[PDB]
């Protein structure tokens, strides 16, 4: 009883693009030789099904969306879980409203708007705002690696909210995403954790800092590094080779 | 040298759906008959081009995106305007500062994410912010029409910010609209003003605070209210029968 898991982007497809018939094929013989498949990402349902093509349901045993807040097993839903159902609306509006004064303090040359984004399983949170031009993203990302704004908003939301137990990860150029302590991938874990010896994990972006990293590192799973697509397949045949 | 102008939503179609073969056979016979054509509307060039076809610039002979501030004639671009050149950067930051201040300090109930968005010809401000559920849009609006958030939000920007001289909107459920002055469909005006002898314009949302009302009310412009698409080619119709 083994699960192959994979992060979707960059290890089961090539970077910004639909997963590939070789690997459609190599994933196939997976399962026929009794191997289960997941497949966990950052990203929602939707994009998943937009990489991994519309049958992903089923060609997967298990798809963790979120990393696991919107997760299904046999094609079927089984949880479904969000940022405000976590924090609870108190919460929220106490964390958000603090964002928006301490984003409206600020001396900086640029502001645009959409500071702070709500979204299913984090808060994006913006010091120019995400309604601005690729040049000013340019321009603000050069600016913060001078300055450290976002990394001075961190520290002033962990101050002021440590017991929201938040996690907190520097994003692009622009943003900072803020989610409860264990929100990445390793959230999907409990989900398989009892019905599987061996757990798999695939990923591409491993070293601390990827969203691969946490879930890569946890003693529950054999993690596997890869650059391309074309290594999972590698990895994957000659798991079957045996 | 007669010019027709076409609100697009709910005048040359049904409301939320493309023109009808039977709209566009009418505005066909017009210009056949001598009018030009064109069209003026709040929404973005991609959505007209939606509602309207991907002919667009070939069947109109002037297209007059967000209310001219991205405008065509003869297919071809001649005009391209926007928030940021209009109040420049200082002024855009100073009133998105304040905004994001008074919207903080608000004592409601329920407050998510996006609540200063910058578009390319307003801003669009939400007490809420945007990314609330249907049913958190549902209570604002009630909690709104007792409690008067969003108006007295406009009264504190208009008392701060004379100067900048922005005219202000109250939308659906959630938000406002902040905009110079003279953005509205009369915007268009000043680009076929001295061309034609005679202006009609077509709208079905014509009363105080549509957004046909301006344009419509304006001297320049034979207003034509209509209830209906259907209508719209009636009154085309009867202009051509004569
Ligand atoms: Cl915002
Ligand atoms: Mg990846
Ligand atoms: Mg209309």
């Amino acid at each position: 009883k083994a699960i192959l898991l994979f992060d979707v982007d960059g290890t089961l497809t090539p970077p910004r693009n639909p997963e590939t018939h070789d690997m459609k094929e190599a994933l196939l013989k997976a399962r026929a030789a009794g191997f289960k498949l997941g497949v966990v990402g950052g990203s929602d349902f939707a994009k998943q099904k937009e990489q991994l093509g519309e049958s992903i349901l089923e060609d997967f045993d298990y798809v963790f969306s979120e990393n696991g807040l919107l997760a299904y097993k046999d094609g079927k839903e089984f949880h479904r879980n969000s940022l405000l159902r976590a924090l609870g609306n108190e919460k929220v509006v106490a964390f958000v409203k603090k964002c928006l004064h301490l984003i409206a303090d600020l001396d900086i040359p640029v502001q645009r708007g959409t500071f702070v984004e709500f979204r299913n399983g984090m808060f994006n949170v913006s010091p120019i705002g995400r309604n601005c031009s690729q040049q000013e993203r340019d321009e603000f990302e050069n600016l913060d690696k001078e300055r450290h704004i976002r990394e001075k908003l961190i520290r002033e939301l962990k101050e002021a909210f440590p017991d929201y137990q938040l996690a907190y990860s520097v994003g692009g150029q622009i943003s900072f995403d803020v989610f409860p302590k264990g929100w990445d991938k390793t959230y999907c874990l409990q989900f398989v954790e009892n019905d599987f010896e061996t757990i798999h994990f695939f990923g591409d972006k491993t070293s601390e800092g990827g969203n691969d990293y946490e879930i890569f590192t946890d003693s529950r799973t054999i993690g596997h590094s890869v650059k391309t697509y074309k290594d999972t397949i590698a990895i994957l045949e000659a798991l079957l080779e045996d």
